[PDB]
């Protein structure tokens, strides 16, 4: 396994998302869906919310246990290694990665063990900050939330388009079962959710 930076990912982003036109700038949205759905699937978290905010940017939050909020090596947040290593509830192999590389900015909350934690990307997934504690909630509160703009000089089209969300998620609830999934269009005001009970 040879592990890469994501530069990268900047350079060759066809290998890793498949296109720079729509179709790849989805693939962004489906790589952080599908990590929040992997931890609902091992039982964390009932509900998953999406939101496509006003500037252009799309939020992806979760219920499930948080990202471990330690270090790796060196004194470097385990969720900086999971963001910026690429190893071309999981996490990797190799999303959350791909999906900063091709950012122009990305903010990642963690909320577990009474605290939340902040770590802020920017520029193709350099961290601007480190893993900073933010501020606290309730000991029963936990979960996961990602919000990111693509990077407007990778791809061809920076609109998400609400109706291919729509289905993703509609998909992803009937496979899941007993886990609402929402989106939010923030530009249109449009909202829906997804819930299949099994
Ligand atoms: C909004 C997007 N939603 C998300 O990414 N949800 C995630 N929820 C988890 C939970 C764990 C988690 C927590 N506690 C205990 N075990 C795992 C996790 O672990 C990553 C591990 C360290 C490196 O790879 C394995 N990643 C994720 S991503």
């Amino acid at each position: 396994q040879v592990l890469e930076g994501l530069d990268a990912v900047r350079k060759r982003p066809g290998m890793y998302i498949g296109s720079t036109d729509g179709a790849g700038l989805h693939h962004l949205v489906w790589e952080i869906v599908d990590n929040a759905v992997d931890e609902a699937l091992s039982g964390f978290g009932d509900r998953i919310d999406v939101t496509i905010n006003k500037d252009g940017s799309l939020t992806v939050q979760d219920h499930g246990r948080g990202m471990p909020t330690g270090m790796h090596a060196m004194g470097i947040p385990t969720v900086e290694v999971i963001f910026t290593i690429l190893h071309a509830g999981g996490l990797h192999g190799v999303g959350s990665s791909v999906v900063n590389a091709l950012s122009s900015w990305l903010e990642v909350e963690i909320t577990r063990d009474g605290a939340v934690y902040k770590q802020r990307f920017e520029n193709g997934g350099k961290p601007v900050t480190t893993l900073k504690k933010i501020g606290t909630a309730l000991k029963s509160k936990t979960g996961t939330k990602v919000t990111f703009m693509p990077d407007a000089t990778i791809f061809s089209t920076t609109d998400f388009k609400y109706n291919t969300i729509s289905e993703r998620l509609n998909e992803s609830a009937f496979l899941l079962k007993n886990v609402t999934l929402s989106l939010t269009d923030k530009r249109t005001d449009e909202a829906i959710e997804f819930h299949y009970e099994n």
